[PDB]
């Protein structure tokens, strides 16, 4: 069993997940695997700021970490190309950036690129790519950078939904599309189109497929809606019997 020294907060409960990934309570060595537990220690400081630890062991094994010169952010720089430059949500994304001072934490970045992705995903900017994104670390200058260049492209936007299976006349369905050819892409939209296909209660399955390698040149996303008559689901006992006897 391995007991942690000398943390307070975030950071002393960073450190102790990522502690609690190895083995304790067994037959174990001393050297080498206190070099593993210094290993993990530094991963967990690390990610929030702290690049020049001192770690000191004893004895169960319990190690005296102080964290030492924090890394502060000196940049968030981030461009924003295609739609998203003037995007209202792209927009209020940037304005969660950590301020100029405070302390690296790794996961801002990388959440913030998740984040752009997001976003990509839920308002259909396709083509979205990054240009640039790095995080740079001048540990003599105790700075963080960050440096993305990312290109949300153009947002796509719905075609026509081509209906397969069905026992119901084309225009009927065509009258619960939740969008109209050419509307710009929303993730919900897709789940509004489930939903208003399932309150029908016409079908027994219903599968609504993209077809993504028709949109790349038009921007335009065609869906195809393959789908299943429903069928009567009720307890056969009406049948009557053969004589007893």
């Amino acid at each position: 069993r391995l007991q942690v020294e000398g943390l307070s907060g975030q950071l002393e409960k960073n450190v102790r997940a990522q502690l609690s990934t190895i083995e304790s309570d067994e037959v174990t060595p001393d050297r080498r695997f206190r070099a593993r537990v210094d290993d993990a220690i530094r991963e967990g400081l690390k990610a929030l700021g702290y690049y020049q630890p001192t770690i000191e062991f004893d004895l169960v094994l319990i190690a005296k970490v102080t964290p030492g010169v924090p890394v502060l952010i000196g940049g968030t720089d981030v461009v924003l190309r295609g739609g998203a430059r003037t995007d209202k949500d792209y927009l209020k994304l940037l304005d969660t950036r950590p301020a100029i001072g405070t302390v690296l934490n790794q996961g801002d970045y990388e959440n913030f690129k998740k984040s752009l992705t997001s976003i990509a995903l839920r308002k259909g900017y396709f083509d979205s790519e990054f240009t640039k994104a790095q995080l740079g670390i001048a540990l003599g200058l105790h700075k963080a950078f960050w440096d993305i260049d990312y290109n949300s492209g153009e947002r796509y936007r719905f075609g026509h939904v081509t209906f397969e299976g069905s026992q119901i006349r084309d225009e009927y369905l065509q009258n619960l599309v939740p969008f109209k050819e050419g509307d710009e892409y929303e993730s919900k939209d897709l789940a509004e189109l489930n939903r208003r296909l399932s309150a029908t209660g016409w079908f027994n399955s219903v599968v609504v497929a993209p077809q993504f390698d028709k949109a790349r040149e038009t921007k335009v996303l065609p869906l195809t809606g393959v789908v299943s008559p429903r069928t009567e689901n009720t307890i056969e006992t009406g049948v009557g019997y053969s004589h007893h006897h």
